[PDB]
This record gives C-alpha cells, sequence and structure tokens, in this order.
DNA sequence: CGTCCATGTCTACTAGACCTGGACGG
C-alpha cells in the first residue's frame, strides 16, 4: 500500500494487459461508495502509471470502437488493502469492487480493483491529488527541491517520523518505509524534522534514502506483481529486538535506540 | 467467544470514523 507497491501494481497492469483487449462497461460492486465509471467501448486497452501513493489507469478504445469514446483516465488510491488482480471472469475474488472485462477471442478475464477494507478510493478525472508532492521514486529531484524550498512549513515542526508520512512532501512514504529509512541513518524517530533537514542542504542523506530505499523494494519485485523476499529485506519494521512507539496519530513507529527529543 | 493489530487517508467537532479479517487468548 506504499509507493513501491503502487508502482508494482501499475507494472502489473501494464504487463498483464499488454496483449489483452477489453470491452463492455466498467462494473462496480454495489457495496462501494466510490463513483460509477461511465465508460463503454467494444474494444479498449488498459495501461497504467504510478505517482507516489496513487496509480492512474488509462482506458483506450481501439480505432473504430463503438460507442464513440475518448480515452479515459481514473486515479486510484489503495488505502490499507487495495490491489489489482487479473482473474477468470467467473472466479472473482471477494471484495473486487471495480472490474474490467476482457473481450472475446481468448479466455474471458477480469482485471479487478480488489479492496478488503474499502479504505481505497477512486475518482473520475485522471488528475493526481492536488496537494500531493512529487513521486519519491519517479520524480526524485523535484521531490528533493519541494522539501528543501519548504522547511518553514509547520509540517517540519513535527517529529521526523511524522513528517515522513505527510504526503504533501513525501508522496509515497508510509509506515514501513519510514521505519526502514530512519533505521538506516540511525536518526531517532522523534528528532525534529526541520533539524534533520537543515544539515542537509539549506553516506547518502535522508532525502536520498527516501528515493533509494523504496527503489530497493521495487527491485525485489513481487508482492502479487515472494513475500518472504520482502520480510527478509526488512531490517526494522516489525523486527525482533526493535523498539516501537505510537506517534501523535496512533501509528506505530519502529526503531532502534534513542527515541529522540520529541518523544511522547 | 472475545481483544488487538494491520503497507491510509478523510472529515468533522487532536479524535474518532471508515472496514475486514487474521492471530491470539480464555
Amino acid at each position: 500500500p506504499e509507493g513501491p507497491e503502487l508502482h508494482l501494481a501499475s507494472q502489473f497492469v501494464n504487463e498483464a494487459c499488454r496483449a489483452l483487449v477489453f470491452g463492455g462497461c466498467v462494473e462496480k460492486s454495489s457495496v462501494s461508495r466510490n463513483p460509477e465509471v461511465p465508460f463503454e467501448s467494444s474494444a479498449y486497452r488498459i495501461s497504467a502509471s504510478a505517482r507516489g501513493k496513487e496509480l492512474r489507469l488509462i482506458l483506450s478504445p481501439l480505432p473504430g470502437a463503438q460507442p464513440q469514446q475518448e480515452p479515459l483516465a481514473l486515479v486510484f488510491r489503495f488505502g490499507m488493502s487495495g490491489s489489482f488482480q487479473l482473474v477468470p471472469r467467473e472466479e472473482l475474488p471477494r471484495h473486487a469492487h471495480l472490474r474490467f472485462y476482457t473481450a472475446p477471442p481468448g479466455p474471458r478475464l477480469a482485471l479487478c480493483f480488489v479492496d478488503i477494507r474499502r479504505f481505497g478510493r477512486w475518482d473520475l478525472g485522471g488528475k493526481w491529488q492536488p496537494g500531493r508532492g512529487p513521486c519519491v521514486l519517479q520524480e526524485y529531484q523535484q521531490f528533493r527541491e519541494n522539501v528543501l524550498r519548504n522547511l518553514a512549513d509547520k509540517a517540519f515542526d513535527r517529529p521526523i517520523c511524522e513528517a515522513l508520512l505527510d504526503q504533501r512532501f513525501f508522496n509515497g512514504i508510509g509506515n514501513y518505509l519510514r521505519a526502514e529509512i530512519l533505521y538506516r541513518l540511525k536518526i531517532p524517530p522523534f528528532e525534529k524534522a526541520r533539524s534533520v533537514l537543515e544539515a542537509l542542504q539549506q553516506n547518502p542523506d535522508l532525502l536520498e534514502l527516501c528515493h533509494s530505499v523504496p527503489k530497493e523494494v521495487v527491485q525485489l519485485g513481487g508482492k502479487g506483481y515472494d513475500f518472504a523476499a520482502f520480510r527478509a529485506w526488512l531490517r526494522c519494521y516489525g523486527m525482533p529486538g526493535m523498539s516501537s512507539l505510537q506517534d501523535r496519530h496512533g501509528r506505530t513507529i519502529w526503531f532502534q535506540g534513542d527515541p529522540g527529543p520529541l518523544a511522547p
């Protein structure tokens, strides 16, 4: 549900749909409070890309498709249990809340957005979310400048382990990555964000790791897109011998050693 | 049977609220 997972999900969509053609309507579960998706087309291809903790599907009618349709984009957020699956049409998983149906020649499939807890959301419009910062995986430099122009923001008054969840500046970082990131620089989680960030501009540093650590996870591959590969990679989050505490917002921060000055 | 825990926002009056379910304890 963090940046590398969204990025793996979009490569999953792209590779698995490379040679598929979809058709029909875009079907939503009756229980989902997300919008219905007005799209019909006898023949359309699907593609994706990711930005931080969001992923964008593009629906692309082939030439001559009927209903006339222009290409349509949808932006998804995954929450705690979102994912994308390619399953046979009649063996839908439980909680498949939005579904795209392959059209005939071959075996009838469904691409499903699958979300157990329903924390995920989508939106009509292909637009990214407007306050989100740039992607720590795909827009590093921009990510880095956005953080450094804006240290005056009161976001940086908070402890570093909290500011790292703030998607206005660290679009893509979630609770496992903050544990792992901090742990590699041995920065106490409750050190103050502005201090750890001045001392950078204005041996990789904290912002550099915000890119390279989640990039590591992407390079392990997998995740539905093999889970022991990841549990093996983890050095801190959930690990035996690590301390942990609750931040302001009730989220568990895992670490080693000094909790830091702003601890609760 | 029950309590606690989980890769996130979202919304409204920080502190719940939103949700299912697996692990574990009695």
